[PDB]
């Protein structure tokens, strides 16, 4: 009925009523004519529309509470000296128990990202990686939980040297600025500019050098779909703006990345992230190993991202060639680590928000961030 010191009680059994805690509920940002959004807070039409998709919002909440309790636990023990593998496996072991992993009904939405320093995202260790977290490392812990495909994409940055404090704040503030600015009928490009003005209004000093924080321009937030980490709409972070507005009922992952490098990422290091193309249909495979591996992917991950380690834990061996095949066949897409120029530092803060009819909910919000 109460969580245990080292979290072990599933969020499930903590809220027996089946109703999970809501995130930070915000009133939608006004528009031109000071168009207030307090009319939706209790409109009759909207309230019916909201309570209409209540079971969904409730699932996002179960996952969010899982994310909150897991990360609270990670910040209490993540320390330099631990290998990236020890960290990810310890984090993922907790994440599996609190979300009560159940096939594709409940589990980890994507691999535990823990990109270091100049690398901003999509780095998680593969078997054999001997990398050890250092006192001067700036590590982005980015992991996700999901219930019935309702994905909670949320992340924070970890450091131990106070010299990055102002860099993390610059980015944490940039993220909240995009969260506050986001809303139904809000144009993506606008959320982007907002995020940039703030991000760039910060200047930091790290090891004698001064820098004006730069948003990683080729990185960004994005909309979320059931069992689909990236639904289709992207959230800028800079000045351009695709050509779109956020819509009622949508779900977005508002994330920003700040850097001292060139503010641009590129594929680097060995790949560990892979995900089945949400669009590709059923492809008959006769090649044994490739056929088997794909079956494992469909059974265990569906359209959710996974990593080599997760193939390992399932007892799969000698699967790289077969994984390459799936990749060359375009059935699976590789998602290599995205890093900025060597020597640069990058920070990241991310939250999942629900654009509900009556309000904007920052479901993954917590005491920490
Ligand atoms: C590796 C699976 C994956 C695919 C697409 C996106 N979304 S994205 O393409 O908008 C993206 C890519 C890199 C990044 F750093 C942020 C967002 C993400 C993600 O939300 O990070 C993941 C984990
Ligand atoms: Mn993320
Ligand atoms: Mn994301």
């Amino acid at each position: 009925k109460v969580q245990t010191d080292p979290p072990s009680v599933p969020i499930c059994d903590l809220y027996p009523n089946g109703v999970f805690p809501k995130g930070q509920e915000c009133e939608y940002p006004p528009t031109q004519d000071g168009r207030t959004a307090a009319w939706r807070t209790t409109s009759e039409e909207k309230k019916a529309l909201d309570q209409a998709s209540e079971e969904i919002w409730n699932d996002f909440r179960e996952a969010a509470e899982a994310h909150r309790q897991v990360r609270k636990y990670v910040m209490s023990w993540i320390k330099p000296g631990m290998t990236m593998i020890e960290i990810c496996e310890k984090l993922e072991d907790c994440s599996r128990k609190l979300i009560k992993e159940n096939g594709l009904n409940a589990g980890l939405a994507f691999p535990t990202g823990c990109s270091l320093n100049n690398c901003a995202a999509h780095y998680t260790p593969n078997a054999g990686d001997t990398t050890v977290l250092q006192y001067d490392d700036i590590c982005k812990i980015d992991f996700g939980t999901h219930i019935s495909g309702r994905i909670i994409d949320c992340a924070f940055t970890v450091t131990f040297n106070p010299k990055y404090d102002t860099l993390l704040k610059a980015v944490k503030d940039a993220t909240n600025t995009g969260i506050k600015c986001a809303g139904i009928d809000v144009r993506l490009c606008d959320v982007g500019e907002a995020i940039q003005e703030v991000m760039e209004s910060y200047e930091v000093e790290i090891d004698g050098k001064t820098y004006q924080v730069k948003p990683i321009r080729n990185l960004n937030g994005h909309s979320i779909g059931q069992y689909r980490i990236h639904a289709g709409k992207t959230v800028p972070i800079i000045k351009g703006g695709e050509a779109t507005r956020m819509e009622e009922g949508e779900v977005y992952a508002i994330e920003t990345f700040g850097s001292t490098g060139k503010g641009v990422v590129h594929d680097d290091m060995e790949c560990s992230h892979y995900m089945k193309n949400f669009d590709v249909g059923h492809v008959p495979i006769r090649l044994p190993r490739t056929k088997h591996l794909l079956n494992v992917i469909n059974e265990n991950f569906g359209t959710l991202a996974f990593c080599r380690r997760w193939l390992d834990r399932l007892g799969e061996s000698k699967y790289l060639m077969a994984l390459k095949n799936l990749c060359d066949l375009g059935i699976v897409d590789p998602y290599p680590p995205l890093c900025d120029i060597k020597g640069s530092y990058t920070a990241q803060f991310e939250h999942t928000i629900l654009l509900r009819p009556t309000c904007k909910e920052v479901v993954s919000r917590g005491d920490d961030y």
